[PDB]
């Protein structure tokens, strides 16, 4: 079982909302287990926020018994830019959490980031950018609370001038932070361990993104492991086990083997 | 049940050991089959053969139904060079495999190269060479019948300036010819599928060096996977179960297996 929780938040006077699915104890007599908790940045080209692989990932994350919260981070719509806004809602967001970690049992040493294609970027760059003391003053975040321990990307957007956007307009609508444009450049020995996946094949995403993030965390021999399929139909929305889709399985083992997971 | 055959072969003037193991036909009521060929290039660094990791991996691909094939390439040993006569060789047990096939059931039309880290070295590079008929010509292959249909690279060598080896004498030693230092370079729409994988316990060069090769593949049009479990034992146990379960799974999508 679990709650459902939906709220408006607000910093940086950019309100941003977010669903939190909190999973029950299995008692509510028995002293806590404080579960770990994978904050879900969606797809969605920074135009819409997308949830049809978004859903059906939460629900598996869950039944390996983890909380779930899905951050709607800032878009381009109504002629705005991403950011600097998005990098400090997910900041907020993570504050919010370390607030809720008594109410609901979390395990705030074991907050796990995980971003699709345009929230890819939004993670990928927090990776980058909350793990450095200069850039986390220069981007308002030393005002949070609370730290990531991993993240994970599936066919993430990282670099904006690699194909997505197609247009120097639209990159520059994300945002005219060249600083920003590029999240491998972002990357230090100080960022967090990665779980990347993508498919080969990858229509919608170009996936040099992803090679290029990987390129640069191995480089700064940060822990990372990447998976790029084959075949496009690893990457389909979700319904080594051959009955279930394999991406999620490896993606759990990791976080275990990262012990950010039993 | 199978039968093993050792052999010293030579071309160019540069002989080579091999050992075949041949899978054993089944007494039943199942069609006729040809099985699919595993060709297993060692790591080692160009100095050694490896068989520590190389060994059981044969075992496990035998066991999906395959026969394999382990190739002794050319090493740098008694001062010599690997290239062109690691591809020559190469090029010539793929030949000598062919005239084996009817003796032995092979499909010759699912011939799989397996090259692990030096060997990735070879195997990358012959995946390029081999199937440009130019590059053929030039490496004196045009000589040998037969083509493999697909690649597996675990932990590959692939660009020798991508960090081993660490000195310019040691990579002239390797080859002097310097389009052959970087595979990447070498790839073309006419490259065959590959599939390229590392786990964490594997002890091999930049995983740079993998990544350029399957962007080139990419870049082509190329069919190709990767998986990367991590760059450097319950979980590293499992990680070796797992990566062959994902090797099995992508010959099958390429056609090459069951
Ligand atoms: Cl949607």
């Amino acid at each position: 079982g679990m709650q459902v929780e939906q709220r408006t938040l607000n910093t940086a006077a950019h309100p941003f909302q977010i669903t939190a699915y909190w999973l029950d104890q299995i008692s509510d007599f028995e002293t806590a287990v404080d579960y770990p908790i994978m904050i879900i940045c969606p797809g969605g080209g920074f135009t819409y926020h997308s949830g049809r692989e978004e859903a059906p990932i939460a629900t598996r994350m869950m039944a390996a018994g983890m909380h779930t919260v899905v951050l709607n981070y800032q878009l381009i719509v109504g002629d705005q830019s991403v950011y600097p806004w998005a990098l400090q809602q997910l900041g907020a967001t993570i504050d919010w959490i370390t607030t809720q970690a008594s109410a609901h049992h979390v395990d705030c040493q074991r907050i796990i980031l995980a971003g699709f294609s345009a929230g890819g970027h939004v993670v990928a760059t927090y990776n980058g950018v909350a793990t450095q003391p200069e850039l986390r003053t220069r981007y308002h975040l030393d005002h949070y609370q609370g730290q990531h321990a991993a993240i994970i990307l599936g066919y993430p957007v990282i670099d904006l001038t690699a194909g997505f956007p197609t247009t120097s307009a639209a990159r520059n609508q994300i945002t005219t932070d060249a600083r920003l444009w590029a999240a491998q450049r972002l990357v230090t020995p100080a960022s967090k361990p990665a779980f990347v996946w993508q498919t080969a094949t990858d229509e919608s995403v170009p996936p040099i993104n992803s090679l290029k993030y990987v390129q640069a965390m191995l480089q700064h021999q940060v822990a990372t492991a990447y998976h790029l399929f084959g075949s496009g139909i690893h990457g389909l929305a979700l319904a080594l086990n051959d009955q279930a889709a394999i991406w999620p399985q490896l993606a759990l083992r990791w976080l275990q083997e990262q012990g950010l997971l039993a």
